[PDB]
């Protein structure tokens, strides 16, 4: 996590990936596996969202929505019932990768 990140969706997508860290209980930041909480939403997923919001990818949220969760991005949480489905994180990799 560094300091900058320009434009909501960027944002966002950090929000979430530190956040989503936070639980996993990471040093550096990390993808959001929106399948993983997708297949098993009752098992990984957030708390803390903007009412009249779900929990999908920020290239989705609306430009008004992205906002909001970064105004409650404060507020927000995120619950690893089974950390297990992600199976590990580290993967041989060393830098952002496609995007």
């Amino acid at each position: 996590g560094s300091s900058g990140s320009s434009g909501l969706r960027k944002m966002v997508d950090q929000l979430f990936c530190k956040k989503f860290a936070e639980a996993l209980g990471s040093t550096e930041a990390k993808a959001v596996p929106y399948q993983k909480f997708e297949a098993h939403p009752n098992d990984l997923y957030v708390e803390g969202l903007p009412e009249n919001i779900p929990f999908r990818s920020p290239s989705w949220y609306g430009i008004p929505r992205l906002e909001k969760i970064i105004q409650v991005g404060n507020r927000i949480k995120f619950v690893i019932k089974r950390p297990e489905l992600l199976t590990h994180s580290t993967t041989e990799v060393s830098g952002p990768s496609s995007g």
